[PDB]
């Protein structure tokens, strides 16, 4: 789940570069999280915060080919489908980014 056993030292990867990127996004998520009102748990989330999260994520990692109809559910359902029916649900591409950094809204905000 987004790095799994990296140094950052001596080992240029896709990898690193991977992280970086959402590392980075994180923190421009809480100030939007603020100016729309999109809570941290994933789970008290509705069509509205699912859909204004996978677009500012689009804006973040500067995404394409991902759709919102797809997405058009709260976050309980958006969590209750799991990664594998998200990933279905977005680009083969950009559905990794999403799940990564919506399930560490998940993790970080247990329930």
């Amino acid at each position: 789940h987004m790095e799994c056993a990296d140094v950052p030292l001596l080992t240029p990867s896709s990898k690193e570069m991977m992280s970086q990127a959402l590392k980075a996004t994180f923190s421009g998520f809480t100030k939007e999280q603020q100016r729309l009102g999109i809570p941290k748990d994933p789970r008290q989330w509705t069509e509205t915060h699912v859909r204004d999260w996978v677009m500012w994520a689009v804006n973040e990692f500067s995404l394409k080919g991902v759709d919102f109809q797809k997405f058009c559910m709260s976050g309980a359902a958006l969590c209750a489908l799991g990664k594998e029916c998200f990933l279905e649900l977005a680009p083969d591409f950009v559905g990794d980014i999403l799940w990564e950094h919506l399930e560490i809204l998940q993790k970080e905000d247990v329930k």
